[PDB]
């Protein structure tokens, strides 16, 4: 379902970011002037990575959901591909967190967003699998959408569970670095270790070389929110990293935990955090 000629819809403008797969454009959507984001892709600097390029754009192509950033298509030029997505002006939760702390109504409010996205995709039957602050996206007027399924996972009829090693291991539940089977309760435990970095800045063990912490986490006792946190954000988080899984509440009933009900606001709110980031960076 691959489509062609893309400079024919869509205008590449000018670089803002790169892993090493290729780089992320900005660009114009010419039919109606909207921006979006365009990923290029080398398919030859690339192998092995090929597969998992084309699992990715699967599960973006068949993602319809406010809280999931809107796919435009996949366009083949010469040796490249090009993926087209809505443009987020806001930045990602991890950027807002830079200049310094939130307090639970902005947590609480970005949790509460995550979760219906994570809702939308454990409905659809999908895991993340790399739920974590840097991969959740804002509109520059607060709206909040999960990004990078570069890792994402589909379940289906003969196979009711996921056995593949990925993550970033930080934010990775401990049946996933054991290779157990696992499901969307996966992105729960992950969700719970995002509260924290939400919460603290940082996700559990964050020093620590990521290697010794594949160790660490199935073998010690789950992560806790210390400090002076309200006690429904601290039972939120405990409740979320529960090294048993099935014991790990699902996306929908977290949305009506007392953390998120007492707490959440407005999207619209979220903006004072772009804006305070905007002027961070600045006077960077
Ligand atoms: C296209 O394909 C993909 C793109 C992405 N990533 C992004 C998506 C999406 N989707 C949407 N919107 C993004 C916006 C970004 O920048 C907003 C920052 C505001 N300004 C930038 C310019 N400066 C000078 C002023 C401040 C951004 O930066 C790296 C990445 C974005 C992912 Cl994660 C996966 C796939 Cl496949």
């Amino acid at each position: 379902n691959l489509k062609a000629d893309p400079e024919e819809l869509f205008t590449k403008l000018e670089k803002i970011g790169k892993g090493s797969f290729g780089e992320v454009f900005k660009g114009i959507d010419n039919r109606t002037q909207k921006v979006v984001a365009i990923k290029i892709i080398d398919l030859e600097e690339a192998e092995d990575e090929i597969e998992d390029i084309q699992q990715e754009i699967t599960v973006l192509s068949q993602c319809d959901s406010p809280y999931v950033t809107k796919y435009y298509g996949s366009y083949l030029k010469d040796t490249k591909l090009w993926i087209i997505m809505e443009y987020l002006g806001g930045g990602s939760a991890l950027d807002l967190l830079e200049p310094g702390p939130l307090d639970e109504t902005q947590i609480a409010t970005i949790l509460r967003e995550i979760l219906k996205g994570l809702d939308y995709l454990h409905s659809e039957k999908k895991i993340h699998r790399d739920i974590k602050a840097a991969n959740v996206l804002l509109s520059e007027h607060g709206e909040v959408k999960l990004a990078d399924f570069g890792v994402a996972g589909q379940l289906t009829d003969t196979q009711i569970k996921r056995n593949t090693f990925v993550g970033t291991p930080f934010w990775m539940a401990p049946e996933v670095i054991k290779q157990s089977a696992y499901d969307s309760k996966a992105d729960i435990w992950s969700l719970g270790i995002t509260a924290i970095e939400l919460a603290r800045g940082e996700p559990p063990h964050s020093e620590l070389h990521p290697m010794k912490v594949l160790f660490l986490i199935p073998k010690n006792n789950p992560p806790t929110l210390e400090g002076n946190y309200s006690k429904p954000l601290k039972e939120f988080v405990e409740a979320c990293l529960n090294k048993e899984p099935s014991f790990r509440p699902t996306a929908k009933e977290l949305l009506k935990h007392k953390f998120i009900l007492r707490n959440a606001k407005k999207t619209s709110y979220l903006t004072e955090l772009i804006d305070r980031y905007k002027r961070w960076k600045a006077e960077q």
